[PDB]
């Protein structure tokens, strides 16, 4: 019985200026035409979102509850954690990360400067000495692109994000940063979801669906996950962390900002205003993914044992859960099912749209995607994930329209490298522009599981090939069901039909080719699909010669994460 947030009165204001509307670029409409119906949320909404995540959470525990925490616990003990130097995590900060409240900036963290590190040394001992002092956080609301879906009530609010100073940040990665990282995946094995690269996610359902003599799936969505997660959800979370083998300051640090910084804390609006005191998950923390992953499967998993689903498999990412178990019929399902939502209602992570038992895989959305089927080039059948692109078209417009530090079009292109969308609109839309201003070797940030990465055009072919492998540039006879609704998308959207991309592909394939290298490597393995006479694509070389391996091992959103 504890609020998840109280409020002063004090707005939730931007510290910069926010488009809430599409410029209206010439190269914008060469995407989209209807942009009036793309959109990005502003602060300016923030006060809807404020209604929706602020609310009274009533939590009951339980014997499954206790048995499974107790099971991880056991795995947990496994686990052994060291600390990271300030070098090491100074790191580990993006270039583009938010400036501290004390004189330094990212770059001065990332160059080691002098007040930085002394800053961060300071916030380090302040850590080790004071235990209980509230670590004062910001909020801020996010400004993310969409499209306008009247069936829903016309545009959503913006989110919001609730973060700490650059110094705690720093000081949360020497202390917690290998353990977000090897922790999650030690004790839910297969279940964590975020060592699988796109190839392995897609392998893992299918496998997993097939291996069911009459498999029945289900994706269970939580209203408004961190703002459910209760303090004493945090206090768990603590000491699972706790069970691993931790260096005598690092369990004083960790036992420090759960008590200060991650069961929550005061915040301030960019003004510096008193705005509001949280009592949930703070949305922009380092443990978030970690901790939501655990919380999400510990209670999940507890609730598989309430409503006893049958041989059960669970899949989680963050609060994204996805289970898939044996049918025990029809009507037996659905009554499995919402006992299942009650179990999980009482450990105060009651659902927005109900759970629904389903029987085709590929109708099933878990990540924002769903399975789908294509065919190599020996004609064999491959299975891949996708989504209804209009999101990622309506957001890959308004970064050609306005210039963005991180674009999803590239992370779009890298984990959906292998549908119909991806391949034909942007890959095609973009290394077409990538020449008529000649970047092909500009590298670009992207994020993936949260975490940043510089990645360069050039080297897409190598990356594809690894996280879906080389069939991906030979995908033909795609279902129709996906083939229409990406038309359907189009067609809504105003972005010309499919055959018009056959065209530029073909074109842009060329100027590609017509320039040798590596900018003709890529319009020969992105683009063999836009030429009839289909040259023959093999393994490359300089696929092998590439380590993706911090890539999918385990998520870090909202954890202000940078690999290099
Ligand atoms: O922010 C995140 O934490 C995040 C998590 C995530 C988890 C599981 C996924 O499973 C899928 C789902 C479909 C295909 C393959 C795989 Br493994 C995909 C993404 N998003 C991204 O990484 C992304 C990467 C790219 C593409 C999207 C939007 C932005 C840019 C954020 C997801
Ligand atoms: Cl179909």
């Amino acid at each position: 019985m504890s609020m998840s947030y109280t409020w002063t009165g004090a707005l939730i204001t931007p510290c910069a200026a926010e488009e809430s509307k599409l410029p209206i670029n010439a190269l914008s409409n060469s995407l989209l035409r209807h942009h009036n119906l793309v959109y990005s949320t502003t602060s300016r909404s923030a006060s809807l979102r404020q209604k929706k995540v602020t609310f009274d959470r009533l939590q009951v525990l339980d014997d499954h509850y206790r048995d499974v925490l107790k099971e991880m616990k056991a795995k947990a003990s496994t686990v052994k954690a060291k600390l990271l130097s300030v070098e090491e995590a100074c790191k580990l900060t993006p270039p583009h990360s938010a400036k501290s409240k004390f004189g330094y900036g990212a770059k001065d963290v990332r160059s080691l400067s002098s007040r930085a590190v002394n800053h961060i040394r300071s916030v380090w001992k302040d850590l080790l000495e004071d235990t209980d002092t509230p670590i004062q956080t910001t909020i801020m609301a996010k400004n993310e692109v969409f499209c306008v879906q009247p069936e829903k009530g016309g545009r959503k609010p913006a989110r919001l994000i609730v973060f700490p100073d650059l110094g705690v940040r720093v000081c949360e990665k020497m202390a917690l940063y290998d353990v977000v990282s090897t922790l999650p995946q030690a004790v839910m094995g297969s279940s964590y979801g975020f060592q699988y690269s796109p190839k392995q996610r897609v392998e893992f359902l299918v496998n997993t669906w097939k291996a069911k003599k009459c498999p029945m799936g289900f994706s269970y969505d939580t209203r408004c996950f961190d703002s459910t997660v209760t303090e004493n959800d945090i206090r768990v979370e603590e000491s699972i962390y706790q069970c691993c083998d931790l260096a005598p300051e690092a369990r004083q640090a960790i036992r420090s900002l759960t008590e200060r910084l991650y069961v929550g804390g005061p915040m301030t609006n960019s003004k510096g205003q008193n705005c509001g005191y949280r009592r949930c998950r703070a949305s922009g923390v380092l443990t978030t993914s970690c901790g939501n992953t655990l919380t999400c499967y510990l209670k999940a998993a507890a609730a598989c044992r309430a409503a006893k689903l049958q041989d059960c498999t669970m899949l989680v990412n963050g609060d994204d859960l996805v289970v898939i178990c044996e049918s025990a019929g029809t009507q037996e399902d659905a009554a499995s099912l919402r006992v299942f939502t009650e179990a999980m209602t009482r450990y105060s992570a009651p659902p927005g749209d109900p759970p629904q038992p389903e029987y085709d895989l590929e109708l099933i959305t878990s990540c924002s995607s769903n399975v789908s089927v294509a065919h190599d080039a020996s004609g064999k059948r491959v299975y891949y994930l996708t989504r209804d692109p209009t999101v990622p078209l309506a957001r890959a417009a308004w970064e050609t329209a306005r210039h963005t530090p991180v674009n999803s079009w590239l992370g779009n292109i890298i984990m959906y490298a292998p549908t119909l969308w991806a391949r034909m609109i942007l890959m095609t839309h973009f290394f077409s522009i990538l020449l008529a201003q000649e970047q092909l070797e500009k590298a670009l940030d992207c994020q993936i599981y949260g975490a940043c990465y510089s990645i360069e055009p050039l080297d897409l072919p190598q990356i594809i090939e690894r996280l879906h492998g080389l069939s991906a540039f030979s995908l033909h006879s795609y279902s129709p069901g996906e083939i229409n609704r990406v038309a359907s998308c189009l067609r809504k959207l105003g972005v010309p039909p499919l055959r018009v991309w056959r065209h530029r592909a073909r074109s842009v394939r060329a100027k590609l080719l017509s320039q040798g290298g590596r900018a003709a490597i890529c319009g020969k393995y992105l683009f063999n699909w836009a030429v009839r006479t289909k040259l023959k694509l093999t393994p490359i070389p300089a696929a092998s010669r590439l380590l993706l391996s911090g890539w999918f091992v385990a998520g870090y959103s909202g954890g202000d994460i940078y690999h290099s």
